[PDB]
């Protein structure tokens, strides 16, 4: 049902945004300190701006959430270079995600 979607995809987005590796996506990239990012980047996702959506009625389905839970790792990916920090994490933290996914949905 969608209110066990929205139930599981709420734990989930409390599981990431506990997670060790989800430092570089708590909050919104800021363009002023990041060049490029705001330029490049056409679709910016965070976690915070998953949780405001979430807490207030905006995914009406599980697999909207997942897309804007990719859109950040993809950015992630596009951004930045496999052995930095923040590149390692979106790493982490997609295989975490997908993991847990699997588990609550299939
Ligand atoms: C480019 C990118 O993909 C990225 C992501 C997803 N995350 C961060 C990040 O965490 N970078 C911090 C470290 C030094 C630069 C600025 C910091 N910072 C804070 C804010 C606003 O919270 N924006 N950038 C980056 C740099």
């Amino acid at each position: 049902s969608m209110h066990s979607d929205l139930t599981f995809c709420e734990i989930i987005l409390m599981e990431m945004e506990s997670h060790d590796a989800a430092w570089p996506f708590l909050e919104p990239v800021n363009p002023r300190l990041v060049s490029g990012y705001r330029r490049i980047i056409k679709n910016p996702m965070d976690f915070s701006t998953m949780r405001h959506r979430l807490s207030r009625g905006g995914y009406t389905s599980s697999e909207e959430f997942a897309a804007d839970a990719l859109l950040v790792f993809d950015n992630c990916q596009t951004f930045n270079e496999d052995d930095s920090e923040v590149g390692k994490a979106g790493h982490i933290m997609r295989r975490f995600f997908e993991s847990r996914w699997e588990e609550f949905y299939q």
